């Protein structure tokens, strides 16, 4: 019943943390904050790239 | 009584971001996944630098 489950279509998260951020936009050294946006950003780039060639087509 | 309001912690959002994305995981393109988590810390990363000058002590 409680509302969770990932793959929140994943702009659900990104959204709200982008309007938490604009709250917490560096108010008091939030580095934090840019140490993890970063790191899943890094992490899921990396995985993008991980994959088997075969067409890559862009996406359109 | 509902829950919301941002910087929950901020990390808290961060946390269920890379979650969700974790189920995205280059699962069909993902790709607006991260130009939303780049947008974020473009956006997040530039608030930062946009501060006057007086010490910037590098965080412990």
């Amino acid at each position: 019943g409680s509302a969770a489950s990932p793959a929140v279509d994943i702009g659900d998260r990104l959204d709200e943390l982008e309007k938490a951020l604009e709250a917490l936009s560096a108010e008091d050294g939030h580095d934090d904050v840019g140490q993890r946006l970063e790191s899943l950003l890094r992490r899921w780039n990396s995985r993008r790239a991980d994959a088997p060639s075969t067409s890559a087509i862009s996406e359109d």
